[PDB]
């Protein structure tokens, strides 16, 4: 069978064998992360992300024996999972104070490590006496992020998600036509839920000008009807020939929107009406639009292998936006995916197959 170790060369879908090893690897995992521990946090993540992808659940320690990203610090992780059953490393982080805190600040929108552990420090360590505290001050994001914090704690379903794709359809399609919104990220791979609905927008009449002012002209357009709840729109930082550096990205746009419940079908048929929703929108030329979506849909690990084995194995530079040879020093493109992985000489792995 022979499992690569890269995520881009392994299909991983949505049916993992090992959420017992799995859970464990992506605590430990998000915890180094939480702890500026930036080597660690990788082990963890290849690891996890390999198992997710096996056909069978590990029943022993001989399961393991021939899987890549498979160290001995994990190992032994896993061995404490098939005996005890449960991990005691895995356990000790979720009762970890400092862990508990920051992600739970973090989970916050407008809440990142940096005012996540300024918060610990100041010796906060609730959500409550972090609000009410008549001192500290806060972000428009953060305002936003607290103002709607219970609605986006919730998930996102697919109804939902659909409901929200409508709107921004409708908007975008009145001020460019000939434009396609396409839903990107984890709903995108197949997944029934979600935090925020991605979706990758772009035009082939569509001018430097035009393909510019749409992102805000759609968001005014929210903004009259009371439905942009929050709004950061950040201009492009991409020239076109800037290949893959060893930021950069497109007129992206991160905002909250006012789903009104009435537009949601879903087997479900109230107290508000509306559920405030993070989005995000991000405007491509007709020409890279391949490399966004390769870009915008998942996952955190199939992307960022796809850009390792990229460079360490083909001696090429992927990004959202080109495909760079620095052997045959020309520029690659692709009208496709499926022409990417390609170029990068792999199998087409489908977007539900790159749950990694
Ligand atoms: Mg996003
Ligand atoms: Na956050």
């Amino acid at each position: 069978k022979k499992i690569s170790q890269y995520a881009c060369q392994r299909r991983t879908t949505l049916n993992n064998y090992n959420q017992l090893f799995t859970d464990a690897l992506d605590i430990l995992a998000e915890n180094d992360e939480l702890r500026e521990n930036e080597g660690s946090c990788l082990a963890f993540m290849r690891a996890s992300s390999v198992l997710k992808s096996l056909p069978f659940p590990i029943t022993s320690m001989k399961d393991t024996e021939g899987i890549p990203c498979l160290g001995d610090k994990v190992k032994s992780i896993i061995e404490g999972i098939i005996e005890d059953g449960e991990s005691s490393e895995a356990k000790a982080v979720l009762n970890d104070e400092r862990y508990k805190s920051f992600k739970l600040f973090t989970s916050v929108f407008g809440v990142g490590l940096k005012t996540a552990e300024k918060w610990f420090r100041m010796g906060f360590r609730t959500l409550s006496k972090i609000q009410s505290d008549k001192s500290l001050r806060f972000t428009q994001m953060q305002k936003a992020g607290f103002l709607y914090y219970e609605d986006l704690v919730s998930c996102v379903n697919r109804p939902e998600a659909e409901a929200v794709s409508m709107l921004v359809k409708e908007a975008v399609v009145t001020f460019l036509p000939d434009a396609l919104v396409t839903m990107t990220g984890g709903f995108r791979r197949g997944k029934m839920t979600g935090h925020d609905v991605d979706f990758l927008i772009t035009s082939p009449e569509a001018t430097e000008d035009e393909e510019q002012q749409l992102l805000h002209k759609v968001t005014d357009f929210w903004k009259q009807q009371g439905l942009l709840l929050y709004c950061d729109i950040l201009e492009s930082t991409f020239e076109k020939f800037k290949q893959p550096s060893r930021l950069d990205h497109f007129q992206k746009c991160f905002l909250i929107l006012k789903l009104d419940h009435g537009r949601v079908h879903s087997e479900k048929s109230e107290g508000k009406g509306w559920k405030a929703i993070r989005v995000d929108l991000v405007m491509c030329p007709y020409d890279r639009r391949a490399f966004a979506l390769l870009g915008w849909t998942g996952s955190r690990q199939f992307e960022r292998d796809l850009r390792r084995y990229a460079t360490h194995e083909r001696k090429m530079m992927l990004d959202n936006h080109a495909l760079y040879d620095r052997t045959k020093r020309v520029f690659l493109e692709a009208e496709s995916e499926e022409e990417i992985f390609a170029h990068l000489g792999l199998d087409y792995i489908e977007p539900w197959e790159r749950n990694a």
